[PDB]
């Protein structure tokens, strides 16, 4: 068993938009690092009926890759909104203890909101890797706008698990206009424009309750005009793409790092990568 083990999540809120070729980049592999579990979350349409037959590139192209650096599939679940993966190197895998388990919840009768839970063990331990999905207008269990739902939390299990993430766009934005915003963002005063942030109203109201996020030293990513790096100011700039970490269990979780990755820049927000180094 080891000590410790390193995690890389990212989430995308794509849209429409294509799967791009450059994955490693996307999962945070373009240095070297070699993580022991990789979790990849998206946001958009038409994912399930797959009208433009990008699931296959996508299984093709991210295979290839991850096969021959010893890693396995231990799920990919797909929404017509949603989509979350879970890889981990094969050496970590017990068979008769893994006890891999996914749940979809939806809220609305088209199946548009809602999440995806996938969990695993491996050492005795439980993951838990959450997306989510929720769109301004509906009605909710929370009568809020938050990506939200208690049965996506398995930090409020009677068994709660040791290591969750939750990885996605949780429809959580910055609460002033535009141009205050903005003058933030010019600033780098990034910690001002969070003071505006939705996160704290959302836990305010016991939803992400004991849940956090890395610090964040990047500018929103959202909404950006395609293939530039100028915001689009018909929408405050807020964070999007976000990633919390939990334990159920007294577990340190240690984020290496969590940035928005420019180069992904094809469309209005941008991806964000999460490294962390969990203590079993
Ligand atoms: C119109 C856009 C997209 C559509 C329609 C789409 C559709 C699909 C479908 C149908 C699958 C399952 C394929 C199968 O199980 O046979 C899949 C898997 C996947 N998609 Fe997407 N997707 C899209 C965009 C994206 C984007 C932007 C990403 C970003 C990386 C992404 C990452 C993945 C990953 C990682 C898998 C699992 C691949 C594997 O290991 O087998 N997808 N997608």
């Amino acid at each position: 068993p080891p000590a410790q083990l390193s995690v890389h999540t990212v989430s995308w809120n794509s849209g429409h938009e294509r799967a791009p070729t450059n994955l490693e980049e996307l999962l945070g592999l373009n240095s070297g690092e070699t993580p022991d579990v990789i979790a990849v979350a998206v946001q958009g349409f038409g994912f399930q009926t797959d009208k433009p037959q990008q699931g296959p590139a996508c299984v093709k192209n991210v295979q290839s890759l991850l096969t021959s650096k010893g890693y396995t599939k231990l799920k990919n679940t797909i929404t017509e909104t949603m989509g979350l993966t879970v890889y981990c190197l094969e050496k970590h895998l017990d068979q008769n203890t893994l006890k891999n388990e996914t749940i979809i919840v939806t809220v609305d009768d088209q199946k548009k909101s809602g999440g995806i839970v996938t969990s695993f063990t491996i050492y005795n331990k439980r993951f838990s890797f959450t997306t989510s999905r929720m769109s301004d207008e509906d009605v909710t269990s929370t009568n809020t706008k938050y990506a939200y739902d208690t049965r996506l939390d398995y930090s409020k299990k009677d068994d709660p698990s040791d290591f969750l993430f939750w990885i996605g766009d949780l429809n959580v934005r910055v609460e002033t206009n535009a141009t205050h915003a903005k003058s933030l963002v010019d600033q780098n005063n990034i910690d001002g424009l969070m003071a505006f942030d939705q996160l704290k109203k959302a836990k305010e109201q016991k939803l992400f309750d004991g849940w956090t996020e890395p610090q964040v030293t990047f500018k929103p990513t959202y909404k950006f005009k395609p293939n530039t790096d100028e915001y689009d100011l018909s929408a405050t700039p807020s964070w999007t793409d976000r990633a919390l970490y939990k334990s159920g269990t007294g577990k340190t979780i240690q984020p290496l790092s969590y940035n928005s990755l420019t180069n992904y820049k094809q469309t209005e927000h941008r991806p964000v990568l999460a490294k962390f180094r969990v203590t079993l």
